[PDB]
């Protein structure tokens, strides 16, 4: 079971519909993930409406696509493996571009 959240989490605006989320891998002494789950939600909606994307393997970023334009998004990232989900990262935010 992953025991720690990823660190150095950053969200970066890419375009009207894309945001890059990147993080640092967890120390192996804290567990070995099958991947990470990124939860994301629009600011004007609850965290309980969050959509999720899973990565698989050891890449420490994902470019989220199909996002609403000119919109503040919030993100958290957590590791996962067969035994379950690890704790979530600090929340980060970025806004998709305008017009």
């Amino acid at each position: 079971e992953p025991s720690a959240a990823p660190t150095d989490v950053k969200a970066t605006s890419v375009s009207v519909s894309e945001i890059l989320v990147a993080w640092k891998h967890i120390k192996e002494s804290l567990g070995r993930p099958q991947g990470f789950e990124v939860g994301y939600w629009k600011d004007m909606e609850q965290e309980d409406t969050a959509e999720t994307v899973k990565t698989r393997g050891n890449e420490s970023f994902v470019i989220l696509t199909g996002l609403e334009g000119n919109t503040l998004y919030h993100f958290t990232v957590r590791a996962y493996n067969g035994a379950g989900y690890g704790p979530p990262s600090s929340e980060v935010s970025a806004t998709t571009k305008k017009a």
